[PDB]
């Protein structure tokens, strides 16, 4: 909804409820990680897809060895997650036993294939266009490229194509632009341009009219 | 949204594509049975839940031995669908099944108590009290009832209390007033009087007009 994804990373339970439900009618995606769920427990998922009636994405950059990411995998789709976001770089094997879960589950596996901070640059852009093309070749379509970069956003897309799911990080607080961003990606994801705001629900509606 | 939920009940792919996207600004939940199922294959859920990215309740009226229905919710979910419909008729340990895989899963299990046709009257109705007591029993937070018997709904969600989410068929084509059966059910389930209107549309804008 509105191409908008609310990065819920508040650590508390009632700070995170409150502004989830200040933005709610501004979208119908929430991405929680591991800022919230290692403070409140995985019981949150569930509990914020029942309240909000929203999709949840964990964001729990999964890069771990395959045997251990497909136990990640397993312990999140039984949280009610309906996407989780892997690593590209610990190789294909890592990426291929998420895709079997999510596949055994009926959920959907994003791949991170270059990241929005600066120090994305020392290892994982250079390995980024090729991190992009394996998740290709093993059928990935919904992918995680960065805002603070768009020309390497709009690389990122050249590779995957225009069927594929395109979200991007980095708007607001990093320093990506919503309108830019969205040249190249299907949505993008904001976390504290959003919840750290006097009004959440403005900040929201500013981003959404600002494109 | 809007408290509707439309039950697509056409059996080719084609149709049933092109109406649910004409009325897809009005809803969020799709319902999906065995009628598009058994014509289209169990793919056809993913597909929507996609292409609409919408919730996908499957109506399954699951309704057989525990061994069974744990194939069958699996299979379900696997497939994609959010939630299940399940019959309590055939006892608690039935249901049990189902609700174990959904935990399993991270997925829901909605109970169906009393039916909307006719015929309901004949059995259902007389054990309808009890199946929906042991719906609450075994924790069951979400429930089925009929439109076309409101005092049945009101007795319905007496019984299963405020905090349950209640949802209800029967409206428009087999008599069911969408205002009324909102009175106690927390969203209407609509198939015909939408699906084979000339203008679907249309009709899901009265509708949700009319409440
Ligand atoms: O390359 C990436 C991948 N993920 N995220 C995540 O996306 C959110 C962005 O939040 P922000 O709007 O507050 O910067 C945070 O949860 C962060 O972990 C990035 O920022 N960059
Ligand atoms: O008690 C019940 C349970 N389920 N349904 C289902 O809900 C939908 C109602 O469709 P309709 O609006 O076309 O009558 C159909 O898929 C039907 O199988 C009922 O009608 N009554």
């Amino acid at each position: 909804m509105n191409r908008l994804i609310l990065a819920m990373d508040l650590m508390n339970r009632d700070d995170a409820l409150r502004v989830t439900g200040e933005v709610r009618e501004y979208i119908d995606t929430v991405k929680i990680g591991y800022p919230l769920v290692l403070s409140e427990g995985m019981d949150i998922i569930a509990e914020f897809r029942k309240r909000f009636g929203c999709r949840i994405i964990a964001d729990f950059k999964v890069a771990d060895i395959p045997e251990t990411n497909e136990k990640i995998c397993r312990a999140t789709f039984k949280a009610g997650a309906d996407a989780i976001i892997v690593h590209g770089f610990p190789g294909a094997d890592s990426v291929r036993a998420c895709l079997n879960v999510a596949e055994e589950m009926g959920r959907e596996v994003f791949l991170l294939t270059e990241m929005s901070h600066p120090g994305a640059e020392m290892f994982i852009q250079g390995a980024a266009d090729e991190i992009a093309r394996m998740g290709v070749d093993l059928g990935v379509k919904n992918y995680v490229g960065p805002s603070t970069r768009p020309e390497r956003l709009s690389r990122l897309r050249e590779i995957i194509g225009q069927d594929s799911f395109l979200i991007s990080p980095g708007v607001g607080a990093a320093g990506g632009d919503p309108g830019e961003t969205l040249r190249f990606a299907d949505a993008i994801i904001v976390g504290r341009s959003i919840y750290l705001a006097d009004n959440p629900a403005a900040a929201a509606a500013g981003i959404i009219e600002s494109i």
